[PDB]
């Protein structure tokens, strides 16, 4: 139900091992963790949730831009990129993140489908 | 060896039944006819070409966002976006160009992995 | 010092009335409230430090792009944009945090320049 | 009426010296050449033309960032980013359009205001 994916503006590529962290908003507006992995190869990171864990909230994705091209010997701008968003029941059901990096820029969108 | 995908970021989804026409640059600076097709439900379009066909060259990628918005009833301001490039062979193999729409405003990135 | 340019991708206008919040990051690793403004008719807010105040730091800029599109009267993906940087850690710098919004998408930039 | 601006996402800073050439639709359905310049060290570029000689027309502003990036000794993806829009249909109007480079990527957004 929820899939991250991320490129790379400067090498034209995925954005391999790029560490991503999902909170969920909780009751007392605290952001409690969810879900983290890595990206993979393609750049991509599925497996996070299920559609039983994934109820409807806000929802952030932490991706650790930072490290990324710090690991690529290059300086950045950016702590990280966040992604907030509300996750609704009445929308379709499956959401993909995705976030195109450039190190003193990044774009985010959201692709919804049922 | 090439594969398109289109996005639409004002409604969070892939941008279906976008036509999209590619020109290789000839020996005489004029612009022919290579390949075209329309986005499929996924906003994808693939099959343009094969690894036979598809040499070094400048080619350019016109995407038709104009008659996309209209479609849907939004007045947009591009005419049409244009992606411009040189395919090397001593890059990596596979080219995927992606474009994020907007009404007054897109985004394109190249993703070229082996 | 530091200064706030959004622009909205549907209409090719600047993002007018656009509520912007800045954070800096405690020695207690809260994020304390810095500074507030709205953009302007240009989609700019300019006024919201010093360079005495604007110290080196770990700032977060929060623009409130869903206030923006619901006020508008248009349902958005994004709660808001959050743009969080290192500043002034090798001096005093001019920071310009840009932003182009959509519905569903966004995309920032920063301008980084040195007095 | 019409300006241009350009962003370098990999340095944070204006994208400096970049040569803009722009071209308008004829009678023939071909393009002719309409104006050109460069980036100023703010990234802009001002003076392309006057309210009376920008008519309606279809007009393409190339922005050579290929010639930008192998300035820098960079080696990038495209040739150069092509905007192409209809202008003046409804009268009079001012156009930014801005680009924000990336070697691989680039956005470009218009700004379109009533005088
Ligand atoms: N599913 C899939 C497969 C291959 C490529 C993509 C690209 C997504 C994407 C995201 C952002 Br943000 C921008 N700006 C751009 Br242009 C493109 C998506
Ligand atoms: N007028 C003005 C003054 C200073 C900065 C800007 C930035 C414009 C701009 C263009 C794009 Br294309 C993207 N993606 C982003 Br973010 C921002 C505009």
């Amino acid at each position: 139900p929820l899939m991250v994916k991320v490129l790379d503006a400067v090498r034209g590529s995925p954005a391999i091992n790029v560490a991503v962290h999902v909170f969920r908003k909780a009751a007392d507006d605290t952001w409690e963790p969810f879900a983290s992995g890595k990206t993979s190869e393609s750049g991509e990171l599925h497996g996070l949730t299920t559609e039983e864990e994934f109820v409807e909230g806000i929802y952030k994705v932490e991706i650790d831009t930072k490290s990324y091209w710090k690991a690529l010997g290059i300086s950045p701008f950016h702590e990280h990129a966040e992604v907030v968003f509300t996750a609704n029941d009445s929308g379709p059901r499956r959401y993909t993140i995705a976030a195109l990096l450039s190190p003193y820029s990044y774009s985010t969108t959201a692709v919804v489908t049922n």
